[PDB]
């Protein structure tokens, strides 16, 4: 049995408000993750919330997402890729180092388990 | 302490291939979830994979996502909302009933824990 994808989600705390308050920040961040992880993008969409904070989602060829709350020094991140687990890990390592959080809560899930042998 | 958001993820198995093979299907499905759950959408993006299967992501005003594999009767779903947990549950209940999977693996996460009292 093999997993079709690896999904890493993390809640990052103690993140400087200036690193996650505008779309520009999230965009640079996720563009940087994608390239560092050598992932291929289908498209990317961002949204600026008032008075600050933003959402960013990247559809991969699964997805990478980030929602932020400057007032709480918090960013919730998702890195879900299919096939190459090392890319999911690299993307998350990049995002975390760039945001440099003080505390983290992380979890990993193998999404979709399928047989390698079929019944003949 | 309160949670800023509720994130439900589920891997649905035994799903008829015809219910998850084209974008049209995912679009109808997610549009239906959003309305049934009374969620407000910012935008929505879909992608058609060859020879079939699709990705769908909806940015909420967090997000709802779905990736599918017709050949495996599989769909991986994410319903992440902020503030109203009952909406996340309704959205996932809708998606599941529409797809009517035979087997399910689900998990719920409270994303982002913040204090209700501050230190004076
Ligand atoms: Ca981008
Ligand atoms: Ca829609
Ligand atoms: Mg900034
Ligand atoms: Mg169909």
């Amino acid at each position: 049995a093999k997993t079709l994808g690896l999904h890493i989600l993390a809640d990052l705390y103690g993140v400087d408000a200036d690193k996650i308050d505008r779309v520009e920040d999230i965009r640079e961040l996720l563009e940087g993750a994608v390239k560092y992880a050598n992932l291929t993008k289908i498209s990317s969409h961002y949204y600026q919330f008032q008075p600050h904070g933003a959402t960013g989602v990247v559809l991969l060829a699964s997805h990478i997402s980030i929602h932020t709350w400057p007032e709480h020094g918090l960013a919730t991140v998702d890195v879900y890729t299919c096939g190459d687990p090392s890319k999911a890990y690299r993307a998350m390592d990049y995002i975390i180092t760039q945001l440099n959080p003080k505390r983290i809560d992380k979890q990993v899930h193998e999404r979709g388990i399928v047989e390698e042998e079929s019944n003949q």
